[PDB]
């Protein structure tokens, strides 16, 4: 396993066609997860699972500058179980970064930081076993 929280150096930032893949398990009594695509202390790509918000689970995305958060945006698909070995998968788009969880597509978030190429960290952390995390271009 992997320590928790991670750090995954993103040498020279992301592009398009970089695809970011993780792999773990999800604790049984899991509360939170998240991805934190960072530049610098920027948070580009904040991807949250919330498993108990007002008694329900709801994935939050958002961006973070000069330690500001900003706009949600919310999905209520929720992909994930308690327990259970998942996949997330983040793709690089010239737009936007794509989500699948376990082969099936989740979401799309558009880019706010637009220098994708000083993105060079994904932080991973929260109610996960990580098992490995890692990227490919397609
Ligand atoms: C508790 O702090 C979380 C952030 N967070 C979570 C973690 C974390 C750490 C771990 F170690 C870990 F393992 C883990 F799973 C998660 N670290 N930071 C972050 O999730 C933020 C994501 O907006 O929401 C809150 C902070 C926040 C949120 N907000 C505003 C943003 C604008 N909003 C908004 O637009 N609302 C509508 C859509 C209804 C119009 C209202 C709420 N202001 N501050």
């Amino acid at each position: 396993p992997l320590i928790v929280p991670y750090n995954l150096p993103l040498p020279g930032g992301v592009v398009p066609r970089m695809l970011i893949t993780i792999l773990g398990t999800v604790k049984p009594n899991a509360n939170r997860i998240a991805l934190d695509f960072q530049r610098g202390n920027d948070v580009a790509f904040h991807f949250n699972p919330r498993f108990n918000e007002n008694n329900r689970r709801v994935i939050v995305c958002n961006t973070k500058l000069d330690n500001n958060w900003g706009r949600e945006e919310r999905q209520s698909v929720f992909p994930f179980e308690s327990g259970k070995p998942f996949k997330i998968q983040v793709l690089v788009e010239p737009d936007h970064f794509k989500v699948a969880v376990n082969d099936a597509h989740l979401l799309q978030y558009n880019h706010r930081v637009k220098k994708l190429n000083e993105i060079s960290k994904l932080g991973i952390s929260g109610d996960i076993d990580l098992t490995s995390a890692s990227y490919t271009m397609i």
